[PDB]
């Protein structure tokens, strides 16, 4: 019944049901939680991960509408640090590990899963299938 | 401070920021509301309105994650009736009128607006612009 602070982060480009289910899962890791969601910057995402359609402001504005999201850190640090966790009093990081090893060492790592086949780009693929190759 | 029951309905295909802002606006029409959202059936939408990518189940599941949504009626009636409003004790219908005339006559119509330029298909148009015509 004590309130547990959960942190999840990501790009959240073109927010879809898969993102929303993952946030739900992070939010429900304990009975009483505060889910903080970190949204990665445009430059760092594009440099280290890949292409992003939506700006930081757009990706953050959309997340604001999601039931499970209690707080947003936008932009968030590209790499989580013990001091970041102390600064925001985070009890657990929820993620789907080499880079995360200190997190599991500290007892601060909580697994979540990705849903496949529910992405925004998957929906466009379905639209295009109305048009026969021949 | 008395609790006002608001009803909004739509297709909610490929849910985007524009839908979410409209739901927010319906939810915030009064201080204390219950926002019921009606999701139109696949057959009726395709027959009377146009093409839908996502099924009723998919469109409803996504809406479930939206902060402003308190209850969902899925599928909802294609045409709102005074008896439907009595049945679910709806105080106001939030919509963006010839068909709605009885609603304004009854004092039960509340306007909301559409945001342009924030749709899911608008995002694919942006992706495609990375590829020069020549």
């Amino acid at each position: 019944s004590k309130n547990v602070v959960i942190y999840a982060d990501g790009v959240y480009d073109m927010l879809h049901l898969g993102h929303m289910k993952q946030l739900e899962q992070a939010k429900k890791l304990f009975e009483n939680t505060t889910l903080i969601v970190g949204v990665t910057s445009d430059n760092e995402t594009k440099l280290f991960k890949g292409q992003v359609v939506q700006t930081l402001e757009e990706r953050t504005e959309t997340l604001k509408h999601i039931r499970w999201v209690d707080e947003i850190i936008s932009p968030c640090p590209w790499v989580v640090t013990p001091e970041f966790l102390e600064k925001y009093k985070i009890d657990y990081v929820a993620h789907d590990e080499d880079i995360y090893a200190w997190l599991k060492r500290a007892g601060k790592f909580k697994a979540t899963q990705r849903t496949e086949g529910v992405s925004t780009t998957d929906l466009i693929v379905r639209i295009l299938k109305n048009y026969e190759d021949y």
